[PDB]
DNA sequence: GCGAAATTCCATGACACTACCTTCCCAGGAAACAGGTTTCACCAGCCAGGCCTTGAATGCAATTGTCTTACTAGGAATATTTGGACTTCCCCACCTACCATTCAGGTAACTTGATACAAACACAGCCC
C-alpha cells in the first residue's frame, strides 16, 4: 500500500455522456461565479445564469461570492419565472446551509 | 486441439514555478457580553445661609520704557590650517539555518497557606 496511492491509471473513462436539453425554458440554470476579474465599481465577481433550455446568459454581478450575495442575485431574476431545476458547481457559497 | 503458461502489446496519464483567498462549516468551548432581574445602600441631586474670596476703585511709588551716546564685539571675509567622515577593499568570525534531543514552563489541578479586608472599640491629632 505504498504503491497503490501513487501510480496513477493507465485506464482511461469512457465515453461522455450528453444529456438531453430540457423541453422548456426555465428547467435548468447553470450557474458559477467568475471572478475575481480586476476590480470596477467595487465589484468583482459575477454571477452568471445561463438557461439550459437555450443559453439566454444573465448577469448579476456582486461584491464577494458569499450566499447573501447570490440570493439578492436571483431575486431579479425569480421575478421573471420560476426554475424547476438549479444545477451549479459544490460551490463555497451554494453549499451552505442558508442557500 | 485445448488449455496452460510464457510473452509482447499498446493506450494513457502525468510531469511542467506554487500558495493564498474566499466563503461556509464545524466545533468546542468559552467568553464574556449583552440582557435582565433583584435588592440594598449610597452617592448625587436640592437648597440656603454665612463667610470669604474676588473684583473693583485708587493713589502712589518704582518700575519700566524711551531716548541718546560711547563703545565692544559680532560677523564676515580671508587664508590656512587642521581635523575627519565616508568611500574602499578584504577576510573572518559570527549568526543563521537545521535536526534531534531534552528540559522547562504553562496550564492545570489539588492543596495549602497566608494576608487583606471588614468590623469594632479605642486612641490620638488637629481644629473650632
Amino acid at each position: 500500500q505504498q504503491c497503490l496511492i501513487t501510480n496513477a491509471s493507465n485506464k482511461a473513462s469512457g465515453p461522455i455522456l450528453r444529456p438531453d436539453r430540457p423541453q422548456k425554458p426555465f428547467d435548468k440554470f447553470f450557474i458559477d461565479y467568475i471572478g475575481p476579474l480586476p476590480p470596477s465599481q467595487g465589484y468583482l465577481y459575477v454571477l452568471v445564469v445561463v438557461d439550459g433550455m437555450t443559453g439566454f446568459t444573465w448577469l448579476y454581478p456582486t461584491k464577494a461570492p458569499s450566499t447573501s450575495a447570490t440570493v439578492k442575485s436571483l431575486n431579479v431574476l425569480t421575478s421573471i419565472a420560476i426554475p424547476k431545476v438549479i444545477h451549479s458547481d459544490q460551490g463555497a457559497a451554494f453549499t451552505s446551509s442558508t442557500f
